């Protein structure tokens, strides 16, 4: 029968076209792939002014707000802070949230099991005017975090500029690239603020723009803290020119339940010696955490994967040809 | 023919079971799989009181023993420390381990090639009544690490608590999750310590329990340092409800031969100005290093992988669909 | 015909030999593969003496130039620094680069949209003799960072020592390995210098030697910054003894165009209290950044991968029982 024969021939031609389009045009099986080694450097430029009641104006700069301060891919920018200054090692009342004693005999000398603020003397000196707390030996005065300022102190972090220098290298092809590849110049770097469509290759990002692209409001994320992840993807084709190699920036917002453990916060202390006494300033900072992850793949033409895909080709052609079985008749 | 015909049908049935089974039910083919982007924040709650001769009681808090102090996957908690206070830049005798000279002519001006402690002034100054060491320009009180306290100074480290907040997101499927599962609540967090079976979902870990689960003794580790790696695995099937996606915490102990370089140690310094002179306190800390690694995969139903698996099963059937006929 | 039959048998034998040699031996199909969990700790030994005009000699030790300072895998070693001491929050003329005002009227009270240096007071105060800049409220001495020193201040980093301790663990195989191997001992550790041919297992690396192996000049990198990545690869077969497991150290240099943002630089401040006043020393450091990335795989003999590879075998065998049979058409 001629009809079944021409149908079999059409099926064979369809399989041929599908394989030719898939193994080469679509999947690029003729190319071999390699993974990059990448290093990310971060530079924050911006100035913040905080004027707390009872304290003079305080200035925060690149060395102050960025916590790693050595170019780490994962970093934190200060958005709000609670400060306890002039902490000395002495005996003072503990934070009421830890424990409260109605009488001195109620408390017992020792250390708390889960949340310990110090060694309890057990004499119960008053913290509040009405209620008393256990006297501990620890840095005094104890930090209070019950009151969180609704307006963010470093509320201008929306307009701080972040410069990301990402240097990637493929050792299999021995090709080194950078996010400023062949388009950004000495004048372009000055006036480009990253937009999704307007200026994608520019490495100067606005923190507020990044937070808004991540899908989170900057005010609530700055008040209590947050996490924003920046991913730089490198899709490089060695067959084409190196100018075509361009990074893609993706911004995601990592959030959880607001009721339980809202935001990102951490406590750090600055130690000093004043008047012959060693003291410290303790800052509890709620800041947006920026984690930068770079992943990329480069493909270059090679003869061995080409021959492998061609053989896979001959193979799939075998499947189709074997089917006829002498025209099943 | 039936003697081997039923065997041929049985072989075909086995092929079909393999297709719709190990390739379809297990080793999910009816789902597309995506990796996550994860960020971890570590918070240490604990306080240590250390009595040191010549320095008095010292209080170590969250900001103190956490050297990163900001929150990172790799962080070290102080377990023991050797303190050299009031280091000032002036000519002084070097450490006896560096070099020993009976006379001043033995030492030569310059800098040591191996383990340089300072610039030699070409003179030898007695370190003590016993031995003399070459005079070098640097921090005047040289740190002596020969004596390590057998009882850990921060031995209360076992009970320091660690809260690990891990936020993951699968972008292809747009699902965001956190280690604080819906089963976990404020009242639970007020009184929970993680246990593998008793409290699997708890986000609060005891450092001593973590070190014990890693396979290392806490005392010997805190004496000289150690490495414990905490891996958080997220195996979530998005075909079910989102409540059924949870984290698995696994603890590993990264240790080596104690004869050569036992434990983990480092030196960090605190600089200050006293009496108009710049000084510093140098701490050589042996602390446990905790590394947080998060890897996970999420699978969601999709038409294209299902059709690809069905097509592969056809051809897996193809092999057997052959006939005993010339 | 005997010729077609012997050709068919020869092709079958060739396919069998290929299956035996490539699937089983080349890629080790009979061995299941597992990844590792790795931790890297870095320790720097070296001292630098930097003498600045008008200031006392400065000594830099391991605690000084190692910025993370907790043995972090990604770390930066100080190679050059520009220091502004005794900065106290006060009204000062802004850095000329940010702005140049001819008169007070030109200055506008407020902030700068890009690269803000302080809060403008609306006053044009003389930064120096010839030109004036708008007054700001910020640290008192603005960092004039124009003159990066040509000779590297911490040039003694050309001879520095770095000890990298890498501990890996395969949990599927429950095997723990370390960069320190049976070949390395304390007597060896004392005087060992890494040399990719002479001492491959040496754990003590020279920073200058690492930068040279990366493919970058040390002096240029120390002048304005650089990036060198050290990768530790653990590729071993656990069928043999664990002694055969050897790490491989590879060095790469991550560089860019010198015209656009050359090198790596970062600014950090040390805060203190002097005479009852909070002050700070600001340092702009150009230093080589070292990043440690560990990737490894271990293989152990198992019966399930062997059976799967065998099954894949008849798969190729059947293919040939019909391969040349479809070539047999003419
Ligand atoms: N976060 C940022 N925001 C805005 N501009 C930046 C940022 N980081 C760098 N730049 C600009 O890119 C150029 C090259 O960056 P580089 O890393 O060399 O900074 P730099 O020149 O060392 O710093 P400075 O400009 O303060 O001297 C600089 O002229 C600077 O103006
Ligand atoms: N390491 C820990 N051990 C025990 N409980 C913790 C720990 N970290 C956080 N918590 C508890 O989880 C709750 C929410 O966590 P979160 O990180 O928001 O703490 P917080 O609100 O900043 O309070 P705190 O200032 O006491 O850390 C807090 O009430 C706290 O008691
Ligand atoms: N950067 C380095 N260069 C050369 N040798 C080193 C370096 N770091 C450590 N070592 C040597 O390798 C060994 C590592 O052991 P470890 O670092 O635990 O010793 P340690 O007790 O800290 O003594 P040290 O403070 O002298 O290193 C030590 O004997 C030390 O002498
Ligand atoms: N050792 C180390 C250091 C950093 C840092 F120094 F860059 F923060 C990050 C990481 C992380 F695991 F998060 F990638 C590890
Ligand atoms: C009593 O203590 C609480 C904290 O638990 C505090 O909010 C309140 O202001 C105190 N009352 C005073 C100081 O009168
Ligand atoms: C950020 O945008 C402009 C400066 O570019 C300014 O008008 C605006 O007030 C800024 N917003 C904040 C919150 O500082
Ligand atoms: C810098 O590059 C941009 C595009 O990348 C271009 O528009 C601009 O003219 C360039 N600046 C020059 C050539 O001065
Ligand atoms: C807290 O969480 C635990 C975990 O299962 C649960 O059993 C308990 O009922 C919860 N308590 C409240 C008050 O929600
Ligand atoms: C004064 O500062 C300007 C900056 O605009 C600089 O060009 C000039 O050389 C400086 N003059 C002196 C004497 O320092
Ligand atoms: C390193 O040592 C060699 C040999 O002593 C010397 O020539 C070179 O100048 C040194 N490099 C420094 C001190 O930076
Ligand atoms: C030290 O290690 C080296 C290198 O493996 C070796 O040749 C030497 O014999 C070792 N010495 C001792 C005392 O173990
Ligand atoms: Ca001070
Ligand atoms: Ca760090
Ligand atoms: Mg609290
Ligand atoms: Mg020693
Ligand atoms: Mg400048």
């Amino acid at each position: 029968n001629k009809k079944v024969g021409v149908i079999f021939r059409l099926i064979q031609l369809v399989v041929l076209v599908y394989v030719i389009g898939w193994v080469f045009v679509y999947e690029k099986g003729y190319q071999t792939s390699s993974g990059l080694i990448s290093s990310v450097s971060v530079k924050l430029k911006g100035l913040a002014v905080t004027q707390l009641q009872g304290l003079g104006p305080q200035v925060w700069d690149v060395a102050d707000y960025v916590f790693p301060a050595h170019g780490d891919s994962s970093f934190v920018v200060m958005t709000n802070f609670i400060m306890t200054p002039q902490q000395a090692q002495g005996h003072c009342a503990e934070n009421p949230e830890g424990g409260i004693c109605q009488d001195d005999s109620g408390c017992t000398p020792g250390k708390a099991e889960r949340k310990a603020q110090g060694i309890r003397t057990g004499n119960c000196v008053p913290f509040n005017g009405t209620v008393k707390t256990c006297e501990i030996f620890g840095w005094c005065p104890v930090e209070v975090d019950d009151k969180i300022p609704s307006p963010a102190l470093l509320h201008e972090a929306e307009n701080f500029t972040l410069f990301i220098k990402n240097s990637i290298s493929f050792p299999r092809f021995k090709v080194n690239r950078r996010n400023l590849v062949e388009e950004v110049n000495g004048t372009y770097m000055k006036k480009c603020l990253y937009h999704k469509i307007l200026h994608p290759l520019c490495p100067v990002f606005s923190l507020g723009y990044v937070v808004r692209e991540s899908g989170q409001d900057f005010r609530s994320l700055a008040e209590k803290g947050g996490v924003v992840g920046i991913t730089i993807d490198w899709e490089c084709d060695l067959d084409w020119h190196v100018r075509h190699c361009k990074p893609i920036y993706q911004f995601h917002g990592l959030y959880g339940e607001k009721n339980l453990s809202p935001g990102f916060n951490f406590r750090f202390a600055r130690h000093f010696v004043q008047n012959g006494t060693n003291r410290r300033h303790l800052f509890k900072v709620f800041g947006i955490r920026f984690d930068i992850l770079v992943d990329g793949k480069a493909g270059k033409f090679d003869i061995i994967p080409t021959m492998t895909t061609i053989g896979s080709g001959i193979g799939i052609f075998g499947v189709a040809t074997v089917l006829c079985d002498l025209l099943l008749l």
